[PDB]
């Protein structure tokens, strides 16, 4: 009742909700130093549109730095900045810091409740069970202001919005809160699975924010099931888990020896093939809740294999700037997933990214079917007309609310997990290898790359065509791998050296003429610059036939 109406109101009243939101945002902010600069002295949409510049992160980083260093929030926001969000996006190798306050949590939990309703409208059999949700709290990074920088969901978990969350199936997990709150994710992932297994009959949903993490959970399961079952059998958690909260809370889940349940799970895990393993271990699971769009699409085949084509439900599109909105057709196929922006989240504008829309910038209500755009965000934390760097495509309309397929993050050439390595990053990394090559009597002719997920964990593959005896200097080429990795950003390093979600960077040295042949291949397809990443399977086949040596970082 209330919900059908709530969604009707949100999606029919788009222009006026957006315009009221803008006014709500701008009015108290006229006296901030940032807006004073552009003479926004009263609210007026036309003046905001004429005088407030559309900016990139780098344009306004100087203002952000000052707040990070302890200066008054009102440099940019009359609503007090009480923390920051650590973006997966980076600047000079360091994670971007976006301003944050409780409004972010009000939006987030609003979105959680809305999508909960969307899911329950379309999926039956969930209200009595729990979810085995692979949820992780990360470590924060203190800023000189005394305000912490956290990743988005951690800013939620480390708050009473989470601790005092609603008491219903959607917020009920097989893992104790202590597990979710444990900053050691090697330990918390292990515990997630153990708790999941002990309470396997109650599991009606499983998932994680992103598909990569769901895949890693299953792979870790495949690598740990013997140990997990030993804990279940004895009723004791392995000694190696150090986190006191995990020890205490998981001890209670376990309760005592469960040899019989251990036998049951071992029998399942001992089968010939891991196919359908998630459904076999968790037979009451109704769906998998995880983002399968953007670069996460690469994990869809693996997920279907492990999950016996249980529905993959991809609910939410969001960022460090703002949550955007949700998938109002949760049971659609991963390739047809679009996200309906919610007009109460932030004020949204769009920069056309093809010829289909000749305007310079357009409101949410005005985006055209079939056109791509870059979202531009004005939020409740001191970001005004901020370009987001994602490309989206309008695929439809729910009432008056446009629905958007996520196309890509612009410039990104390599992404396995949370890492997002852009073309510039790659060029820098390759540049370091070049120095190594020069220092060993070689030079680099050309290069390209590829995100390999054919094995776990996934890793970056870089093809190098070198030029000047019986053998390649393996020490030098190994060193090339190392310097490339070392030039990458903190997010890659965390995944690689702490999460183990990314494996050693691999260099594949290719034969003389490889990249000339590559060029021949592409122009035979119709076509020039060597692409900096390859996503065509045929081109990839061409490269592979050219490989003469393989090296790995470490
Ligand atoms: N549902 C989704 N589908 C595809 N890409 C997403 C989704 N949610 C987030 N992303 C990507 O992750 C970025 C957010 O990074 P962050 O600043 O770390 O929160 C977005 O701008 C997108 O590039």
């Amino acid at each position: 009742e209330t919900f059908e109406k709530q969604l009707k109101d949100l999606t029919s009243n788009v222009k006026s909700i957006q315009d009221n939101l803008l006014e709500e945002i701008i009015t108290p902010n006229t006296k901030t130093e940032y807006l004073q600069r552009f003479l926004i002295d009263r609210f007026d949409k036309e003046l905001f549109k004429k005088n407030v510049p559309i900016v990139s992160y780098e344009d306004i980083k100087p203002y952000l730095d000052r707040v990070v260093n302890g200066e008054s929030s009102d440099v940019i926001s009359a609503r007090t900045i009480t923390g920051f969000l650590l973006s997966s996006g980076t600047s000079g190798g360091a994670q971007k810091m976006m301003p944050w306050n409780n409004k972010y949590l009000d939006n987030l939990t609003f979105i959680y409740d809305l999508r909960m309703q969307v899911i329950t409208k379309h999926v039956k059999g969930v209200e009595e069970g729990k979810g085995m949700m692979f949820l992780f709290t990360k470590q924060e990074s203190m800023t000189p202001s005394g305000l912490p920088a956290r990743v988005a969901t951690s800013s939620y978990f480390k708050s009473d919005y989470f601790k005092n969350r609603p008491s219903n199936w959607y917020y009920s997990y097989t893992s104790p809160d202590e597990v979710i709150l444990c900053p050691n994710n090697t330990e918390s992932l292990y515990c997630h699975l153990l708790c999941g297994l002990v309470q396997r009959d109650e599991v009606v949903r499983t998932g994680s924010i992103f598909a990569s993490v769901m895949v890693r959970a299953i792979e870790v399961l495949k690598n740990s099931w013997e140990e997990l079952c030993s804990n279940i059998r004895s009723g004791h958690l392995s000694n190696w888990v150090t986190d006191l909260g995990c020890q205490n809370s998981v001890s209670l889940v376990l309760g005592g020896p469960r040899p019989e349940l251990a036998d049951t799970i071992e029998e399942i895990c001992n089968q010939n093939s891991w196919k359908g393993i998630v459904k076999r271990l968790w037979p009451n699971t109704k769906y998998i809740e995880t983002v399968v769009t953007g670069s996460m699409g690469q994990y869809v085949p693996m997920l279907n294999y492990y999950c016996n084509d249980l529905p993959l439900v991809s609910t939410t599109y969001g960022s460090s700037e703002t949550t955007f909105g949700i998938n109002l057709d949760p049971l659609c196929k991963p390739e047809d997933v679009s996200y309906t922006f919610m007009p109460n989240m932030s004020y949204f504008e769009f920069i056309p990214m093809d010829g289909g829309d000749k305007n310079d910038v357009v409101d949410l209500e005005d985006v055209k079917l079939g056109c791509t755009y870059e979202p531009v965000v004005t939020n409740f934390a001191g970001l005004y007309r901020m370009r987001v760097g994602d490309i989206v495509l309008v695929t439809g309309f729910y009432n008056n609310a446009p629905q958007f397929k996520f196309v890509r993050r612009e410039n990104v050439v390599l992404s396995i997990d949370s890492d997002k390595t852009n073309e510039e990053d790659l060029f820098k990394a390759v540049s370091q290898a070049k120095l190594v090559l020069e220092s060993s009597g070689l030079d680099l002719k050309d290069f390209t790359s590829y995100a390999d997920t054919s094995t776990f964990p996934g890793h970056y593959v870089v093809y190098l065509e070198v030029d000047t005896q019986f053998e390649l200097d393996e020490e030098a080429l190994s060193t090339c791998c190392l310097v490339m990795e070392e030039s990458l950003d903190n997010v890659y390093k965390r995944c690689r050296f702490k999460d183990g979600s990314i494996g050693p960077l691999e260099i594949r040295v290719v034969r003389q003429g490889t990249f000339d042949s590559l060029m021949d291949f592409f122009i035979s397809q119709g076509a020039y610059k060597t692409p900096r990443c390859i996503k065509s399977g045929k081109a990839l086949q061409v490269l592979e036939t050219c490989v003469v040596a393989k090296f790995f970082s470490i």
